[PDB]
């Protein structure tokens, strides 16, 4: 297991997140989402000009994965995947310089539901969860789990969990008090609110 520092701005972003009273939490599920969907388009264009693209899964889409016992909610697409050098240079994002926009965003008027305008939407799973475990497996690579618990830390390792084939699998440890992000008529009321036009299928499994 690999131990790395965030970049001071990106410990930053998420101390911000963690610590900022901001009760409209619900906009991670759609900043996560929009991710998968980036990352599912990047494998379709790819795949227009080479289709072997694709023999690590022909299928793109997206599913919700809530479990009650593990108090986890999980997001898995069948994306493009990421390296292992996209997963250390802070999961494919330029979030340095997009930190950097989002904080002289902040300052002149905007708030925390606009994070995804600054491409690191991503980080507001901390909204709600203690802990995000990312699983990752792209054509080019092996398949990876980075860790984080926030405090200005993260670890990779060559994960040896289930196969994924393609795509990349978002786990949120929830924090105790966001457990209704785990109840299915929540989570449908904020994928209709927020993500009703995602062009890929998104399937909600049930317990
Ligand atoms: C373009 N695309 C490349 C890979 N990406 C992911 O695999 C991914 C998917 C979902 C996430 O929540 C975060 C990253 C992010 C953006």
């Amino acid at each position: 297991v690999e131990t790395f520092a965030f970049q001071a701005e990106i410990a930053q972003l998420m101390s911000l997140i963690i610590n900022t009273f901001y009760s409209n939490k619900e906009i991670f599920l759609r900043e996560l989402i929009s991710n998968s969907s980036d990352a599912l388009d990047k494998i379709r264009y790819e795949s227009l000009t080479d289709p072997s693209k694709l023999d690590s899964g022909k299928e793109l889409h997206i599913n919700l994965i809530p479990n009650k016992q593990d108090r986890t909610l999980t997001i898995v697409d069948t994306g493009i995947g990421m390296t292992k050098a996209d997963l250390i240079n802070n999961l494919g994002t330029i979030a340095k310089s997009g930190t950097k926009a989002f904080m002289e965003a902040l300052q002149a008027g905007a708030d925390i539901s606009m994070i995804g305008q600054f491409g690191v939407g991503f980080y507001s799973a901390y909204l709600v969860a203690e802990k995000v475990t990312v699983i990752t497996k792209h054509n080019d690579d092996e398949q990876y789990a980075w860790e984080s618990s926030a405090g200005g830390s993260f670890t990779v390792r060559t994960d040896t969990g289930e196969p994924m084939g393609r795509g990349t699998k978002v786990i949120l440890h929830l924090k105790e008090d966001q457990t209704e992000y785990l109840e299915e008529r929540r989570i449908k009321e904020i994928v209709k609110k927020h993500s009703q036009f995602i062009g890929y299928p998104i399937t909600l499994f049930v317990e």
